């Protein structure tokens, strides 16, 4: 009920030793009333996090634009950043590298 | 200004041919006033997405609990899901596999 839904998890595997920090996207949840359950029919484990570790982030889904040179033989890491249409204000850049076919 | 900030991008590389669907987490943005800029000092490209492709997701950061058996020799993909403390209501499970040291 109240629809608990996990949209995604950054990783899909990790050391069985645990302790690996991850993050998951999901629908609305009560930070003062929510936990992450790792489990099997016979075992159960809980992800470790505080209320502060629960954020209300915005997310954008989009397809990457093709690169100017499709014949690059070397990886080319360019910049990616948010830009406001109205004033052309940008955010700090983040990297993303293009690979050759 | 108005602090445009990209928190993360699911991938950090992809084909130079583009067209690869990705997603980025970021602070508040005006879906009717925002764009993604791919660039270099001499080139500029724009991520393709509609207003609908802009979501207001919640995200949880946490460390994975260690697995019951640290001596597993085979990968063990268990279940991960949200669980409400109060009523123990769970969300659909999503997989995550543990690997051996």
């Amino acid at each position: 009920t109240s629809e608990l839904r996990i949209c995604r998890i950054d990783k899909e595997s990790g050391p069985c030793t645990g302790g690996e920090e991850l993050y998951l996207l999901c629908d609305k949840v009560q930070k003062e009333d929510i936990s992450v359950r790792f489990s099997t029919a016979s075992w159960e484990g809980r992800g470790d996090f505080s209320q502060a570790d629960v954020h209300r982030q915005f997310a954008i889904v989009f397809k990457t634009p093709p690169y100017e040179d499709l014949e690059i033989s070397e990886p080319v890491t360019v910049n990616v950043q948010l830009q406001r249409l109205t004033d052309g204000e940008c955010s700090e850049p983040l990297p993303f590298t293009y690979l050759p076919r």
